[PDB]
């Protein structure tokens, strides 16, 4: 059009308003400048108020002090990128100063002395920025605290000195007190949150007292936590800010702690789904070498990358074939494409893996041009190191002068080279991304340039198999004439047998040379990255290298102990610390296969990092490691992951106690001793505090049934009252035996006769004789069919059949472990061979096959005080298979949501069906031991039922020196016994199910755990009864209050799964175990029933003084007392990390069999191959084996105050 371009540039520099807004606004001055400036002035206020409707959730927080007068504002804008931006900082700058000089409480006073100037940035940056809530505080001595951007505190304390305010403004900042002290407890609000609190509490049945109290004690708690005073001190959590004050000469008049988007909501963005709903109005209108390049998208909010990103999708789909990220293909590469709305975001991702890249796309609209905050953009970029950026200019069909076009050019290639990006190469297309919707092949054309160079200008990814040979090293063997292999997964790269290859890592790297390269299958003469191998090697011995370092092709990689990296520290949210860190973190760093230990040095001006920020910082480890740059790590914590990070730079690099951990070893290894049954005694003193009868003798511990009414918290005692004592294998009043438990074992055998007999015969002489035994298993038949398969697939036999476990036909309990299964030949039975034989074909180490017997060992395990438990240890080959089996039949069961994996969705069943009584919950007696053969091929296809013949132990040696033939199929300890009868029940209960028109959804089974709705009750009976199962009335409940499933045991929806005292209490592990289970089953979130808090007293002292103090929290075990660990005097914090002491098993290290330990491996390796988000860096450990000895010791472990 007529206005030249050359002096809207003039006007543009001058203001900072758009392209398009300077093009046209001089088209109305006639071509007047400072008219045109005038005009847009004033024609601007509508755009701000225009912007006003957008979510601003960002912005910074800025504080500042006058000796002792302090103020503190946050002006928010809505992105990321702007908070930080050159002018933004100016503005909330001045905004601040001016609000302390002259001194503004009230937040109209300034947001009107501002709004004029709020628009004179609305305008040039396009985005919603508000100034909003401010307030001030003053005081004798006040210090403030700065987060970096997001968080300000301010604190006033009249009696203290400068580090203190600091600090204890750095606590404020972390821990967002409500109140600066206890008291300060709105009266109100109080009384009402303790009056309704005391329902919580008394409609469990509690009396009124029980519930005060604890209400009370919670209240206490409630209260003090979320208040300075009663808040552990962040720098020093082993006391509070009450103590540390009090302490200290001093108190403090008040704190004020503002972070940026409190309160405002900014409803969530899903940028996959947002696109695809973007372009459903324009959608209605052999090839796998193909690398995966990722770019993303990075530009102003509403300059619309947004639709640009939509634009690419459809028109590559209309010109070609195929963690938030849209995906679209080139007839050469196939991209993955992610929004950039967010600086600290972005770089979160990119460190924490979960989005990398290898190009960025800078999306601005020649309509407005670069925006000030594009230089924040570009400056992203040049932070994380993204090596290409192409720059897409937008809406150009809205610019009738193509000299502006060629002029936003040059706006753009000259920010992009201040940031060292190559500024005059750098690919510019120009085109309208909305056009390019509309079908309108002129500007569909610009889409297709573009993506022309993301082809060819953002370089083809060095594929994984082309870079130096790289395998971290996961253990090392020492095999008998063939020499030392280690096993790992081939990174990558390739290394051939003959190749010469470095072990660098943690000592003086040595070269050594490949023997040759095996998998568990067949045997290689190349590894290639991506494999898990084992790899030979020649002249090195095995102590000579360590799970940690790598085998590389020399020169490739080096040893180094200091760089500066990036990292990530996880938030409370995702698992991570609750707690911030200081000057002296001491960690441990996870480099794909070990932690090494190491310390850190923070940066430049900061002195905390907390959970859930981003942070640059030098590590410097204890002994070195190999790596280069971009090698991801994880931050760990005693095993628990708390940070991610990568290596940006390799620099060239330069407690515990004696009669501590020895003076509670002492006493760990004391022998606690009283009069009496101990255990017995404190059953009584329990129902003695809760005003029960106590047990008059052993005879009763159990032989007491509960009552099902009363109250849920009368119950809950009464149910305790009938369980605790009621597995205590200690009793001597008893003719009681084992020979107890094989009459029981001698009567399924004789039942499951009678039904192996009953089950082949039905010929009722007449036609009309129907019964439902008979029609269910018909029924049942034909679901399994349907379900399981006409026979075991070998593609499940194979990656299901695996060694693990317990003690075999030719293993005890001491040679358990997988190892020595693979180490030793282990039994097999005739009918069995040929599976074995099928193995060995498979593999070219050595299957052996010791004695080959159709024996398996039938013995004994204590179980209760009146009864032990008949089990069965199979041919080691056998169970190698029947876990094969076992493996398959579980992924089966999963299409009638059963899930045997997860006893939780049983648990919860169990709690509705005893609130809305419609579930029933029953249990069977004998289970395991009464699926006899018949029921076993009446329900089966004849092929599985085969190979579940072959697989089967058919005879028996009892310890007797005798012998049985099996009439039921399988007892427990077969590999497959607990899903065959988990298939057996939910089959049958699903088809009385359908007999009935309820839901086969509906049951739900775990072993000879069900669970279905109740009216199938009776049925079930008759069918079970049918096929030989025999029902226990006394614990199936269909009916009443109660239901119980996994353990887990419930009353109208009261937890009151009890606990069990199992044996005689002779140690202090003993002790402290009881306890901490009564701890548990008193507590309501750290809260004590009194009742029992009075016995749990009275016993703690009997262990040894130091122990009595000993405390952990809880789900880190029982060898401590679960407590606080704050108050715990023992607990040494290093480095930032709390370490707390816990009683041991004192176990002796025992050689591991090194060729069954290394078949073990590659072994694992093979199953593994045939099936936050920091969990893809962490592995599987090594083998190593110990006897238990009767004695114990204590190990520090990392703990959290929760
Ligand atoms: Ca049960």
């Amino acid at each position: 059009a007529e206005i030249t371009a050359s002096l809207v540039k003039e006007l543009r520099e001058r203001t900072g308003a758009g392209m398009m807004d300077c093009k046209k606004a001089l088209t109305e001055a006639n071509g007047d400048i400072e008219l045109a400036i005038e005009n847009m002035r004033k024609s601007g206020a509508i755009k701000a108020a225009k912007k006003a409707g957008n979510v601003a959730a960002d912005g910074v927080i800025k504080t500042k002090i006058d000796g002792n007068y302090g103020i503190i504002l946050e002006v928010n804008c809505q992105t990321d990128f702007v908070a930080k931006d050159a002018g933004f900082q100016a503005f909330a700058d001045k905004v601040l100063d001016a609000a302390v000089a002259g001194k503004i409480t009230d937040v109209e006073v300034l947001k009107a002395q501002f709004e004029e100037e709020r628009v004179a940035l609305v305008a040039k940056i396009g985005e919603n920025i508000n100034i909003r809530r401010v307030a001030a505080l003053e005081g004798d001595v006040l210090g403030s605290y700065q987060h970096g951007a997001r968080i300000g505190v301010l604190v006033a304390a009249k009696g203290a000195d400068e580090e203190l305010v600091k600090h204890i403004a750095m606590h404020v900042a972390a821990s967002k007190p409500e109140f600066i002290k206890p008291e300060d407890v709105s009266a109100e609000v109080v009384e009402k949150e303790y009056q309704v609190q005391l329902d919580i509490a008394m409609q469990s049945g509690k009396p009124k007292e029980i519930a005060e109290k604890m209400v009370e004690g919670r209240m206490k708690k409630f209260t003090g936590e979320v208040s300075l005073t009663g808040q552990p001190f962040v720098m020093e959590p082993s006391k509070t800010v009450g103590q540390l004050l009090k302490e200290h000469n001093a108190e403090v008049t008040g704190f004020i702690r503002f972070e940026v988007g409190e309160g405002i909501e900014k409803v969530e963005t899903d940028f996959a789904a947002e696109v695809a709903a973007m372009s459903k109005q324009s959608h209605m209108s052999f090839e796998r070498t193909k690398p995966h390049v990722n770019v993303g998208t990075i530009g102003h909010v509403d300059h619309g990358k947004t639709t640009l990103t939509a634009a690419i999708t459809t028109v590559l789909a209309k010109t070609y074939g195929g963690t938030s990220h849209v995906e679209y293909d080139t007839p050469t590469r196939h991209y993955a494409h992610v929004d950039c709305p967010g600086h600290a975001d972005y770089v979160k991702n990119m460190i924490t893996g979960a989005a990398q890249m290898d190009g960025a796309i800078l999306v601005v609209a020649a309509t407005d041009g670069p925006m000030p905050q594009t230089r924040e953009h570009i400056l992203l970029g040049r932070q994380v190191g993204v090596p290409y950026i192409i720059v897409f200019l937008n809406k150009c069909d809205m610019v009738d002068d193509e000299e502006l076009l060629e002029l936003v050019e040059m706006e753009v290639r000259e920010l992009l080279s201040q940031y060292d990006f190559p500024g005059d190469d750098t690919p510019i297309v120009r085109g309208s991304a909305l056009k390019a919707l509309e079908g309108d092949a002129e500007w569909e054309a610009k889409i297709l340039e573009l993506a022309g160079f993301l082809d060819s200008y953002i370089p083809e990814p060095e594929r994984a198999i082309d870079k130096p040979f790289l395998l971290p090293i996961e253990d090392v063997f020492s095999i008998s004439g063939r020499g030392t292999v280690v096993t790992g997964r081939v990174e990558r790269g390739i290394i051939k047998v003959g190749e010469e290859v470095e072990i660098v890592g943690i000592k003086e790297t040595q070269k050594s040379t490949c023997t040759g390269v095996e998998m568990f299958r067949k045997l290689l003469d190349e590894g290639r990255a991506g494999e898990n191998v084992g790899v030979l090697l020649r002249g090195i011995k095995r102590e000579e290298i360590e799970r940690g370092q790598v085998l590389a092709k020399p020169g490739t990689i080096k040893p180094h102990t200091k760089f500066e990296s990036e990292v990530y520290i996880l938030s409370k949210d995702e698992g991570g610390r609750h707690t911030p860190f200081f000057k002296g973190y001491r960690p441990q760093f996870y480099f794909r296969t070990t932690d090494v230990t190491g310390t850190i040095e923070l940066p430049e001006g900061v002195e905390m990092v907390m959970p859930g920020d981003n942070i640059k910082m030098v590590v410097t480890l204890i002994h070195p490691i190999a790596m280069d740059d971009g090698l991801r790590f994880a931050i760990r914590e005693g095993g628990r992951t708390v940070g991610a990070g990568v290596v940006a730079k390799v620099l060239s690099g330069a407690s515990s106690r004696n009669s501590l951990s020895a003076q509670l070893r002492r006493a760990a290894n004391t022998r606690i001793e009283v009069e009496g049954n101990l255990a017995l005694s404190i059953a009584n003193d329990l129902l003695l505090a809760y005003g029960q009868s106590p047990f008059n003798s052993e005879a009763e511990c159990i032989s007491f049934s509960p009552r099902f009414d009363g109250t849920p918290d009368d119950f809950r005692i009464n149910y305790l009252k009938a369980e605790i004592m009621s597995k205590y294998d200690d009793f001597s009043l008893g003719i009681d035996t084992e020979a107890v438990a094989w009459e029981k074992f001698l009567a399924a055998e004789a039942e499951c006769a009678l039904t192996n007999a009953r089950l082949y015969r039905p010929d009722y002489s007449e036609d009309f004789n129907f019964s439902l035994g008979e029609s269910c298993i018909h029924m049942a038949r034909r679901k399994i069919a349907k379900l399981i398969g006409d026979v075991p697939s070998v593609e499940g036999m194979l990656r299901h059949c695996r060694f693990s476990g317990g003690a075999t036909t030719t293993n005890n309990r001491s040679y358990g472990h997988p190892s020595f299964k693979f180490a030793l030949p282990q039994a097999c039975t005739p009918r069995a061979l040929k599976y074995v034989l099928a193995l060995r074909a498979s593999t070219h180490f050595d299957i052996r096959i010791s004695d080959i017997s159709p024996f398996n060992k039938a013995v004994t395990v204590p179980k209760n005080s009146k009864t032990d438990r008949c089990i069965a240890i199979e041919p080691g080959w056998n169970m190698f298979f029947q876990l094969g089996i076992g493996g398959i039949l579980r992924d089966r069961l999963r299409c009638w949501g059963i899930d045997l994996n997860d006893q939780t969705i049983n648990q919860r069943r169990a709690h509705e069906g005893s609130v809305t009584n419609n579930l029933a919950t029953v249990d069977l007696s004998a289970a395991s031991d009464s699926i006899s053969l018949a029921l076993c091929e009446l329900l089966l296809p004849p092929g599985w039922f085969e190979v579940l013949m072959d697989l089967r132990s058919p005879k028996g040696r009892l310890p007797d020196g005798s012998v049985v033939t099996y009439e039921k199929i399988s007892s427990m300890g077969n590999g497959y016994t607990f899903e065959l009868e988990s298939l057996i029940f939910a089959s049958l209960a699903r088809s009385v199910c359908e007999i009935l028109d309820l839901d086969s959804s509906e049951v739900t089974v775990y072993g000879d755990d069900i669970i279905l709705p109740s009216c199938a009750v009776p049925a079930l009976r008759e069918v079970f009864k049918y096929v030989g199962f025999t029902t226990n009335t006394k614990k199936t409940f269909s009916e009443g209050p109660f239901r119980e499933s996994c353990g887990k045991h419930y009353y109208s929806g009261v937890d009151v799964t009890p606990f069990y005292i199992r044996h005689r209490i002779v140690s202090p592990a003993d002790l402290i175990l009881v306890l901490n289970n009564l701890y548990r089953w008193a507590t309501i979130d750290g809260v004590w029933d009194p009742r029992a808090h009075s016995v749990y007293l009275k016993y703690r002292k009997l262990l040894p003084k130091q122990l009595q103090r000993n405390t952990i929290p809880d789900g880190y075990g029982d060898g401590a007392l679960v407590g606080s660990v704050l108050i715990n005097p023992f607990a040494k914090n290093r480095g930032w990390i709390r370490y707390v002491p816990v009683i041991t098993d004192h176990t002796r290290d025992r050689e591991r069999a090194e060729l069954g330990s290394y078949l073990y491996d590659l072994f694992s390796r093979c199953l593994s191959e045939s099936n936050a988000i920091d969990q893809l860096i962490c592995r599987s450990n090594p083998t190593k084996i110990s006897r238990s000895t009767g004695k114990f010791d204590i190990q520090y472990i990392a703990c959290s105050s929760r």
